[PDB]
């Protein structure tokens, strides 16, 4: 589809079959989740942004759908005021800036 | 353009001026240059990212060519490590995102 620009991009996803809602970030290098409790092994991250740096768990090759296009790849999860879909995922679903 | 996103859409712009490399970011609301003078007056302002809160100053009806495509809005100044081109701007280029 296309996405304006006009609101927030916010879109629906599934993660661990849960439906949540969450920003097509462009200027995101990582896809960031708040806080779930999911399964599995995980690693510590640190990872910043405008404010500073905030403690994160890094979750590799979790499924992940957007808008019914299937991806799959690292999230990070920790205390985010907002799920982000950064580049890493963005780009598994074919998505692109046009002007 | 159409631009992908397995590398950082940083773009070059011209404001006050002067070339700067910017972040082409759909998931930012505002526009946040890293420190720098412009002309005009200022007023302080708040504004949180995924590291917490910082302060800045905020300019008003700042033109900012990006791509040679021409916008004038709100141009937030302070400490980033990069220089982010928000929604507030890139909607008036008429940037959508697009899968
Ligand atoms: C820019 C404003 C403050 C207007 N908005 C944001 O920061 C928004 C805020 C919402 C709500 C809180 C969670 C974050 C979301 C989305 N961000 C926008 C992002 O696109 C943001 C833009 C940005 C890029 C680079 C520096 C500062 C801000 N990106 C990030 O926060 C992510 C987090 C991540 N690691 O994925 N960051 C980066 O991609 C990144 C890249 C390079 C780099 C270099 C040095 C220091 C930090 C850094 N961060």
């Amino acid at each position: 589809p296309q996405i304006t620009l006009w609101k927030r991009p916010l879109v629906t996803i599934r993660i661990g079959g849960q439906l949540k809602e969450a920003l097509l970030d462009t200027g995101a290098d990582d896809t960031v989740l708040e806080e779930m409790n999911l399964p599995g092994k995980w690693k510590p991250k640190m990872i910043g942004g405008i404010g500073g740096f905030i403690k994160v768990r890094q979750y590799d090759q979790i499924p992940v759908e957007i808008c019914g296009h299937k991806a799959i790849g690292t999230v990070l999860v920790g205390p985010s005021p907002v799920n982000i879909i950064g580049r890493n995922l963005l780009t598994q679903i074919g998505c692109t800036l046009n002007f």
